[PDB]
């Protein structure tokens, strides 16, 4: 696929690297406001390509106009999410960038899927789509999903390949494990000794721990988000807990549920979950709506 | 995954090769009735492994008892399907083998998924599960699905990665394209100039053409079926038009629909298709039931 | 790489399959004299491609004229001794007249047997740079055997088989290393190894047969090493000048976007010796085979 | 392979990431002095693994004692001239006392700078077979540059950079080949190439910096070539005897389950020459650096 990267920070680069080396991206244009960053990153990529035999086309640019004719545009531009900053405050910071980008990118990229990575990620997507009018998904809880899976694996001392299931609903600390999806060696999770609350708060707390010690989350989200790009690029039909647009009284919101991801997206599979999880998902919609609507009002004091 | 192969014919070997070289299989036991075939195939595999650095464990055997402790058992043992032989006649040939195998394998392989490849494939699976009592899926119409996709790609002169969708229902000539799933560059299929009947009969006729000229179908089905094994082994959650057991008045039948395939299978996604395709799927169930029930009666003159 | 395949039977299909799913081949043209076989093989490839997201352009053809513009041409066209040389050298001489002017600058890789001898014939008549698969397969057979014998991973065995092809090949024991360590430090019945190499193909052939998966994958890896410019040392048979004629003998050779050098000079003295015996013996047998061909007469 | 990683910063994390998702590393132990960094890095790896189905065992540790039983040890522990040698040679001398008795039979791969010099120090004191990443990165920089300059795929450029590390490295022009053909047949400003190699890291470092993706991937490929026994020729710096001391100079070298031979003997005369200048110059500078270290005094 031809993929455009808006943001060449830590997560931008990890995502780009990982999707380029897997083959999911044959052609990429990489954009940032920082002068000469895209260019130097491109040199890095080209050196990495030599040892692998990768002939993919790559352009690092400081000119937004060079991002045109893309199939997918991955947006990771924005201030990071450190503990002590509320969702509301980050929203106020970062929505500006999305509103700006909504005015420029759609012009140069006709049928492009927009993939949001910048936080607060599902809210960033809802805003970007509100103003861009382009189809926009959020990476959502696919990362959370893989965190849950690896944790259950280490705890039971089994390979991760024996764990199935999804985290969904709202992003980050508001995420919920969809327990009706979770299976261990193919069997209901209730047959095993696992403490659900422990799993749930590992998932919610680990990104904060990682940021505290290292300064940022990269290898995990960047591979996981690159695997989303790959399932689109290769039309793999992987079910992923990304967040897709839904109409709700009657604004557009994004919430995560297991969704079929291929050359086309989706459908989402919320209708196939048990009662408890459909309930948690409904609740997530109500709460997202409330919070997002409020933040939208606040922001709209973009005075005079 | 630890995978057992019952049948080391042309399709057995292609499936085994393809799943071993992808990494989906770390451990395999390969079984056939033909003396020394498994053994010589194992030598071949080991030579192939040297150049790739593959350390997977492989055992070619003529003793059925060596196939134990497997996660997945792939059954491709049986006489092939040549034009001029009815489904009924092949059923009568091949059900015998499945009934035999249903009596031996479950004993040595506790929690194993059984994957049917031998034809008539969905009927072979229904019989194998009837008598083995083990969870059994059929490769179903996943091959048909990939045939449809590549045909639409060549006809429109686009990459296959821009085509999404599934074939389902009954196997082979009775398959139906699920048109509500089919999208080209993400858009409804009705927006493009494609002749649906042409696509449908390419899918139905091409395996016969290939068998006529070459004597058998291998590279296509064997990679496609190896990708099913891979989505189980790596817990990828690829949606695939395999055939899973359903209870119908109230015998167990297998029919294909898009199904989530991971470490756990599924659910199937028939409830999310449009009306026309849900109808075609219901019809497929009625017809399979009728035909399978009749063939079961016939076979049951296993006299005295 | 753009790769043309001459011969779409068992070994040609395997190599073409393996090289396409590894991503080493961007574009292929596949040719056979059997009517509609390449067409149907192309169909099988396209169905396999759909599941992997592979978008390489592939063309099955019954018209040799359609094989043009390639980077590498792989020749596996063959008929089922010495007679064997004559029978198949005619195929090569006919291809030698056709391929070069349609494939400016292409490299040729010989697979059809007798492989070293057929590479030599084809380069004489075509005048194009031609390599033979040589003893790379045997090399991998040797490594596979040692590793199974010592219950270790095949990734802990290093080494090459070289010289002549097939039952005349020699194990180059100064290259063989277990866990990074000289072979003489270990429990290795050399005769048992060398013997497994010579006999295992005949055994596979008898039961199956012949051989597809092993040499298909191994030879596809030569194509990969060329196409990705990996510089893998492999014991292919490259062309060498000897007594005014061009011959093919297998030795460890750097295989990249450029092919060479050979590494015979870096071997120990006994191995350098067996390789000279091999060049001499191959020359004699090649000229004796050329003679019996020159009986190409007009009744 | 079982691979231990000493240093889990920017370059150590990258190499460890790349080697694990390539499947070259079955098992890793990762160590750093920064408290809780390896633990958190291990968490990040596990989340990445879940999406790919990778099941390699990985351990982040703040206890060096936990790095035992490895096949390969990769050292990227470093402090941010000549002073640079002294500062980091202390790290190496301390590791030299600890690692060998816990890692019987392991191979060591030096990444921390000055890389050739640090490999040499560490093998003197540890007495273990030690290689340096050397000029493999530069080699890939050279290929990347030519190919972008001539608008061709990087897979059509072959060649190596060798001798000393970094700004003292030399392009080995007799190895450089475009489309399988001698470099002198093409439009190549050599000074422009050599100059791009020396200056591009400093430029990446200034803007970013420093360098992760490029050398991370390139060095992970050395690990891969060892672990899968691929026999890729790479210009790493292997140990050579010179004036009773052990030194590291980069040359094209076969890298497999066993490491070697070097290929300097197969170069042209000018390149053989620059490599001898390089061994001499590296010796002098290494002994001058050893001297200033031996001022390890007790106030
Ligand atoms: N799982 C996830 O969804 C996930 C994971 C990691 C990071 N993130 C989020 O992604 C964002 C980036 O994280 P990071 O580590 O890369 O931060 P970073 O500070 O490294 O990089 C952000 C980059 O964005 C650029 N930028 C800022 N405004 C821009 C604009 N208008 N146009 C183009 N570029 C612009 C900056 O120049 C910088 O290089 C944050 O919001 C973070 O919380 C999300
Ligand atoms: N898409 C698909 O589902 C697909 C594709 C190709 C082939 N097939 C089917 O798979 C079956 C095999 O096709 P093939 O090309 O490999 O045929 P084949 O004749 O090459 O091989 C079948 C093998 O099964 C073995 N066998 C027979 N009975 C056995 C028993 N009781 N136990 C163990 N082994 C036994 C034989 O010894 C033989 O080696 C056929 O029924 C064919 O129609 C299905
Ligand atoms: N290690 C090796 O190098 C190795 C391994 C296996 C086979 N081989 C050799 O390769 C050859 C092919 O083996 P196979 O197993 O594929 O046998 P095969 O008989 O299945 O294949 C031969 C194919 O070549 C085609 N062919 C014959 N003459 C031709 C011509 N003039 N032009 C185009 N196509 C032509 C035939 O139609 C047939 O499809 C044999 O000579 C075999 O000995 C070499
Ligand atoms: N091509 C190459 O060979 C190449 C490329 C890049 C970097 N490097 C070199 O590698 C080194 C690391 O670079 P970086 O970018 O990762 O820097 P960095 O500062 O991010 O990483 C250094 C890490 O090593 C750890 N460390 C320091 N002393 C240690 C000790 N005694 N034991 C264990 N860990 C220790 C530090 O805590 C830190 O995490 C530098 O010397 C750099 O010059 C070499």
């Amino acid at each position: 696929a031809k993929v455009g990267f808006i943001g060449a920070g830590k997560i931008g680069q990890t995502i780009a690297y990982s999707a380029l080396v897997s083959g999911a991206v044959d052609e990429a244009v990489i954009y940032d406001i920082i002068p000469e960053l895209p260019d130097k990153f491109e040199h890095e990529l080209r050196h990495a390509f030599a040892t692998k035999g990768i002939k993919a086309n790559v352009l690092g640019t400081n000119s937004l106009d060079d991002v045109s004719g893309m199939d997918i545009v991955v947006i990771s531009a924005g201030k990071p999410r450190k503990p002590g900053m509320s969702r509301r405050d980050l929203f106020v910071d970062n929505a500006k960038i999305m509103i700006d980008l909504a005015q420029k990118l759609p012009s140069k990229n006709p049928g492009a899927i927009y993939l949001m990575v910048a936080n607060p990620v599902d809210m960033m997507a809802s805003v970007f789509m509100k103003y861009s009018k382009q189809f926009t998904i959020s990476a959502g809880d696919q990362v959370e999903t893989m965190r849950m899976r690896s944790f259950i694996a280490k705890k039971l001392k089994i390979p991760v390949t024996s764990v199935d299931g999804f985290v969904g609903g709202e992003h980050g600390e508001d995420a919920v494990v969809l327990w009706s999806t979770v299976k261990i060696k193919g069997k209901p999770v209730d047959e095993f000794n696992i403490n659900k609350d422990e799993v749930s708060d590992y998932v919610k707390k680990i990104p904060g721990e990682i940021i505290r010690v290292i300064g940022g989350t990269t290898w995990g989200p960047g591979t996981i988000i690159a695997d989303i790009i790959k399932s689109i690029a290769f039309s793999e039909n992987r079910v992923m807990s990304i967040a897709t647009p839904k109409e709700y009284e009657k604004e557009i919101i994004h919430v995560s549920a297991p969704t079929v991801v291929g050359s086309s997206i989706g459908p989402s599979l919320e209708s196939l979950l048990d009662e408890k999880d459909r309930w948690h998902l409904n609740s997530a919609m109500k709460d997202f709506y409330e919070a997002y609507k409020e933040n939208l009002k606040q922001l709209e004091q973009a005075t005079k």
